[PDB]
């Protein structure tokens, strides 16, 4: 591959990431200063755990389905056989969907962006899992001290999910080769544009790891106290990706096989 084919797929990368990235920064730039009352906060903490995790299974969900569209639309993806196509979902979907929410989340109040105003970690009190709430807020505060641009968010993001050692991949040898051009395009676009600086700051691999295990520990513990809330009221998605044994549900099989 050559250096304009390179610069070819930092603009092909970025293109997929702004078509699919859910919400525009400038959206929720301009809505720092609505902040939840602390009315509205007693109002979600006195929700029931179910309700909390309901609700939030839905904009997990939803997050989901458009980091579904970017991989659909990133260059190389839809060549990978649809084995290596859901293993890598499966594996990765939840990763960038962890580094994507630094977008929404504001350091110099230590907020969030949910459900239309910004709150703070005990706005999730309800949840009964305020260990994993903190070390997402502190995945989040890390992502920001980095002052990431759409365009790094873009091509770290196709990093997450384009991973050559996610277990299971039946061409593994091909997915090297995709991962190995998207690292050539994000190190020429930050050295390109003096940013190199960032690579050491980057999260380890083992915090988004470490991030989705406890998800899905924390998950086990509900499903064991509401099991038919998890049954009846959790998107069919969401309990392909994380509960078990509900891999039964074919779900990303026809994401993939829209369009
Ligand atoms: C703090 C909190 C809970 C927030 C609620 N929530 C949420 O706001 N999501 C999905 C955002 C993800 C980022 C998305 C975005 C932001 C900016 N630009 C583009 C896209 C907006 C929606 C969220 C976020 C990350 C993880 C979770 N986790 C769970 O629901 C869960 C917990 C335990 C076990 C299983 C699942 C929930
Ligand atoms: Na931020």
């Amino acid at each position: 591959a050559s250096l304009t084919e390179i610069e070819h797929l930092v603009q092909s990368v970025c293109k997929s990431y702004r078509e699919t990235c859910q919400l525009r920064l400038e959206d929720l730039l301009r809505q720092r200063s609505n902040i939840f009352s602390r009315e509205e906060v007693t109002g979600y903490q006195r929700k029931s755990m179910w309700e909390m995790w309901e609700r939030c299974a839905h904009h997990l969900t939803e997050a989901i389905q458009y980091v579904v569209e970017f991989a659909k639309r990133l260059s190389g993806f839809m060549e990978l056989c649809q084995n290596d196509q859901i293993v890598l979902l499966k594996a990765g979907a939840m990763e960038v969907v962890l580094v994507r929410m630094c977008r929404a989340y504001n350091a110099d109040n230590r907020t969030v962006f949910f459900e239309g105003k910004y709150g703070g970690m005990e706005l999730f009190r309800a949840l009964g899992c305020s260990e994993l709430i903190s070390s997402i807020f502190d995945f989040s505060h890390s992502l920001s001290a980095l002052h990431f641009s759409e365009d790094e968010i873009a091509l770290y993001t196709a990093l997450v999910l384009i991973n050559a050692h996610r277990p299971g991949l039946q061409e593994k040898r091909k997915v090297e080769q995709l991962q190995y051009n998207l690292e050539l395009a994000f190190h020429h676009h930050l050295c390109k544009t003096h940013r190199q600086s960032i690579l050491a700051k980057l999260p380890p691999k083992g915090k988004l790891r470490s991030l989705c295990s406890q998800h899905v520990e924390r998950l086990q513990i509900f499903q064991h106290l509401h099991p038919i809330v998890v049954q009846a009221a959790f998107p069919p998605l969401y309990k392909e990706l994380f509960s078990g044994g509900g891999e039964k549900h074919k779900i990303l099989h026809r994401l993939l096989q829209d369009s």
